[PDB]
């Protein structure tokens, strides 16, 4: 609900985008999970996608002065064969 879905074709590479609302100039690093329980910034490259690939995912970007994150979600789902 309100995540926006990634959906990609079997064995194809996928960028997935970081959602989190990010402050231009600031040079953020990135760190990306997956939740059990290309010209865009701080993508995530996932290569030769497979079904267990899909599911949710989250990215968080930390200000360099460590004081700072930012967090966003996205889900992915694999399809085609």
């Amino acid at each position: 609900p309100g995540t926006p879905e990634v959906k990609v074709a079997s064995s194809e590479d996928v960028d997935l985008p970081c959602t989190a609302p990010w402050d231009p100039q600031v040079p953020y690093t990135v760190s990306w999970v997956k939740l059990l329980e290309n010209e865009r910034p701080y993508s995530l490259k996932i290569r030769n996608t497979t079904s267990s690939n899909s599911g949710t995912y989250r990215c968080t970007l930390q200000d360099p002065d460590g004081q700072r994150n930012l967090s966003g979600k996205v889900i992915l789902r694999v399809t085609g064969s």
